[PDB]
């Protein structure tokens, strides 16, 4: 095939009150999906990872947005669907821990080995393995790593970097939370070092600050780390304006746009859930964000450049962009930002399915590192959490629920969550999978070893 | 293809520890995945749901059951794979209710049209629509209809009845609840009058206790239900015994087991969620349940009689397997009782494509209605709700959690969930469908109107 068919309209056929009037597929699929089809080597590969985006997320946020009925053209949009498990290691026992954090989970489809919560890039044995980025410039292709994030954040962090502690951003925190990777010890250097010492082509994100920390040895001691990106040839870019001039990124003229102080700003705001929030509350509705500023791109802006830039590699391009604060707002019991967040990511989704379906051999995968605290109750439930009334794009007021932590921050699930693709050995994300299939996969696909 | 490979061993590979240790798929799906595609007519249709059964309750189970690193061998064996919309309509709006209950649900995938929540086979208009049950019979196919709850349940209900109020059980409550389906007034009945009118050649499941009621009017009034049964030609049985020794169930003959005067007896035991259980209270593993009797048969049993005396039609049958219990110990708190629940309709499913390889026509689909309350949150977990401490067959202890409501039952949640297929017009179930497509997948697959 010239191409294989991404989803097209999935959704409600009709007036979902008639028969067949909520129906999302029109006719029988076998066919079609007998065109999606294929096992031609996957010249390119895009994942795009939802933070904490389980099923639940999905639903939520379609519902406010496009309805019940409704259909996300980019994150439903992808013809090939399954379900995968993500639980961590336990550090001491080599046991599974049920509900993985945002770093073993990143490292589980980045190196293809499970590993304790907080590892990046290291085993429960602390020994390195590496990554499918690093893998990808090795044989020659591209790099790109986009985040709305801090880029030290676990996410990005786990495809340039081998620490102990996730927690060992830049310099200092090294130091002394990963004493055995502080580059004055010998280690090869905080997050921050590492990922600037991986020089991946194309690298988006927030979290500038950490880049204000000056290195304690090696050959740039003194110099912040930031001074040290401009002296090992690095065009950096701080606003949509600059990201939008840069004509050409690569080894030679590597980019790095730090768009942010620490994570980037959220799209919609909306007040925090609240104990019986969806009765003793009155029903929201989501609105923009006055502290996003139009000088701070978004997903999909970020998503694109580094498509555009990536895509003059004759040899191929590897490329992960993240919904970073879905999980965030998840965590923050705040429904009009974890929403907003999806819808954002949604974009970037589309865009991906854009290049990807002109293109031909590029394998884009959508998914999520692990559930999160989010359910969608009934209006009249009373939750011992905390819930909130959203007014949702069908008229009809959607009550949501965090109840599953009592700490100041709602929390991870260990349900198993889809993962959508399409393309280029797309067919090994149905059924049921594992978090590290999917690094073997996309190895695969690239034909990479 | 003689036959579509049903998903072999998924179970991670080999020490979770190690680089692939944890992978489940060992080579490239895509031609294995071209495999299961087809579009040859199905011949039977076995439909096996799992009662508020999303994938968080699957991964709970296989958790405690197989480990995290396991594998079902029948709910997970499952080649084709999706997610699915089930919200339900508002009475008065006709606008979306995101939270279905077990009726609305257990009617949009049965008539295909969506309906308000208490709902059985009639929109929110009040008109009644043939169900796929109905359908196939006329059609001259054989119908089977297998519960662990009381036949008068929603789900099983749902394909022999048609009443304005899934509460109107028998004769009485309908009279007053339903007066516009009371038979005496002119309906076609209580949900147990029009089962025993609709006729399936096989029924088994439990709620012996609403066939104690007698006839308001018609030709069979003063007669008890359960003495008109015996009087239209129907075949009573009472236990494992009595349905071993039934060699034959047809129209002449059908077949009619009541193995309990309410639900069927839960599989394990356990104790109940508790506020702060994680941490207050020890470690718990389930044990087999002292009440359930060894003459009641199990799920599976039910499910291999059925498929057998069903089998024996030159034109086909179809069938509906109902792990109705899992909902009810979810709504409870109740996790041994959830997990044990899912992990007996998993044999039930075993049986379902042990038939459904060797035969080769056979379209199994294996889903639930709704999502449900419960939650995998973290071992220190301090969670609103109600959490317990489980000991699974990894070694590790697996805390679960229900935090959803303070009413004394948890509920419901509106989440998109898994629906997993192998066989005729499988490819149908793949990407994101809705509720109501099932049923219209049923129908082509079966070539039915
Ligand atoms: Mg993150
Ligand atoms: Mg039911
Ligand atoms: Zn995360
Ligand atoms: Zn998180
Ligand atoms: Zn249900
Ligand atoms: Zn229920």
């Amino acid at each position: 095939t010239p191409e294989m068919p991404v989803l097209e309209n999935r959704a409600a056929q009709g007036d979902i009150t008639a028969p067949g009037g909520a129906r999302r597929l029109t006719g029988d699929q076998t066919a079609a999906l007998r065109d999606s089809l294929s096992d031609k080597p996957a010249k390119n590969i895009i994942l795009l990872i939802g933070d904490g985006m389980g099923d639940s997320e999905i639903t939520a946020a379609r519902n406010y947005a496009e309805g019940a009925g409704g259909f996300f053209k980019g994150i439903d949009a992808l013809p090939l669907t399954g379900q995968y498990t993500h639980y961590a290691l336990n550090k001491k026992t080599g046991k599974p821990d049920y509900v993985t954090d945002c770093a073993a989970s990143a490292t589980a489809w980045s190196t293809g080995v499970k590993t304790y919560n907080g590892a990046l890039g290291v085993d429960i044995h602390e020994k390195d393995h590496p990554t499918i980025l690093e893998m990808a410039k090795a044989a020659g292709l591209a790099t790109g790593n986009v985040s709305t994030a801090e880029l030290q954040d676990a996410t990005p962090a786990a495809l340039v970097a081998h620490v102990t502690s996730r927690k060992c951003y830049g310099p200092s925190a090294t130091s002394e939370k990963c004493p055995g990777n502080a580059l004055e010890k010998g280690g090869k250097g905080s997050i921050t070092e590492q990922l600037l010492n991986a020089r991946a082509d194309v690298t988006l994100g927030g979290g500038a600050k950490t880049f204000a920390e000056t290195a304690t040895a090696g050959e740039w001691q003194g110099k912040t780390l930031r001074e040290q990106a401009q002296a090992r040839g690095y065009q950096l870019v701080s606003d949509a304006a600059s990201l939008n001039s840069v004509t050409e990124a690569n080894q030679q003229k590597p980019l790095l746009g730090l768009f942010a102080d620490g994570n980037m700003p959220v799209r919609w705001l909306g007040p925090k859930a609240t104990y019986h929030g969806n009765i003793d509350k009155p029903a929201v509705t989501c609105t923009p964000n006055p502290q996003r500023n139009d000088s701070v791109p978004t997903l999909a802006q970020m998503t694109d450049k580094a498509i555009e830039l990536l895509s003059k590699n004759e040899k191929g391009f590897f490329l992960q962009v993240e919904g970073a604060s879905i999980d965030k707002q998840d965590h923050a019991a705040n429904p009009c930002g974890q929403i907003g967040e999806t819808v954002d990511l949604d974009e970037a989704v589309q865009r991906a399915l854009e290049f990807a379906k002109k293109e031909g051999n590029t394998l884009v995968i959508v998914t999520a590192d692990h559930a999160h605290a989010s359910q969608i109750v009934a209006p009249d439930t009373k939750a011992p959490g905390l819930t909130q009334a959203l007014n949702t794009k069908d008229g009809a007021v959607m009550v949501m629920s965090y109840g599953n932590s009592e700490e100041d921050s709602q929390e991870h699930t260990g349900s198993q969550l889809r993962i959508a693709a399409y393309g280029p050995h797309a067919a090994n994300v149905v059924g049921l999978t594992d978090q590290t299939d999917l690094f073997y996969t996309m190895k695969a696909a690239l034909g990479l070893k």
